[PDB]
């Protein structure tokens, strides 16, 4: 199982398909593939799980990582029962995300709070609870209350792609802090980032 706060289950959210791999709402699947290709961790076919999943050392660290397969909505099917088998407490826990409420270009490293609207989160909260880790990268917001479906599944312009995957890559520095269990320099040094 997992121990303390050192980080040992990275999970990204989106949706399977080529037609989405692109879209905003798949910033996490871009993250924890990045991370993988990375540290060298292999991502097979989890079915099990309703997801891709793959374990690998990071930094000295057995780490686990999860791309559900399920569809955003229901990826509570694919990461409850997956962090259940690996007796994994959500302290133990990152998901990396789509943040409508900031920028592209801007991520934070944040522990605990609601779905803020995330219908990923929203399916993961009610049972593990709130207490995981989110790595929250910025997607920016759409012109109304309306336009959300279109804006997270979009494919962003480039100079929104190229602020999301520079800040995309600083995380990517800042995982070896996270799995020693150091989060709050990792929220430091994460939430500091700029693109410019």
């Amino acid at each position: 199982g997992s121990h303390m706060s050192n980080i040992s289950l990275i999970v990204g959210l989106g949706n399977p398909g080529s037609e989405y791999a692109q879209t905003r709402h798949n910033a996490g699947f871009w993250f924890v593939e990045q991370l993988a290709d990375k540290y060298g961790i292999t991502l097979k076919n989890d079915p099990k799980f309703h997801g891709i999943s793959g374990r690998g050392n990071i930094e000295g660290h057995d780490v686990r990582l999860l791309l559900p397969m399920t569809y955003m909505n229901r990826s509570g099917q694919s990461v409850v029962p997956f962090s259940k088998f690996y007796q994994i407490a959500p302290e133990a826990i990152l998901i990396a995300h789509d943040e409508l409420d900031m920028n592209p270009g801007v991520i934070r490293l944040k522990t605990g709070g609601g779905h803020g609207g995330h219908n990923g989160l929203q399916d993961i909260v009610p049972h593990i609870g709130p207490n995981f880790h989110r790595l929250r990268i910025g997607i920016g917001h759409p012109g109304s209350k309306e336009r959300v479906s279109g804006h997270v599944l979009g494919k962003a312009p480039s100079n929104e792609q190229s602020l999301m995957d520079g800040a995309i890559d600083h995380a990517l520095s800042k995982v070896k802090l996270l799995v020693q269990g150091q989060v709050p320099q990792a929220m430091n040094q994460i939430n500091a980032y700029k693109p410019a």
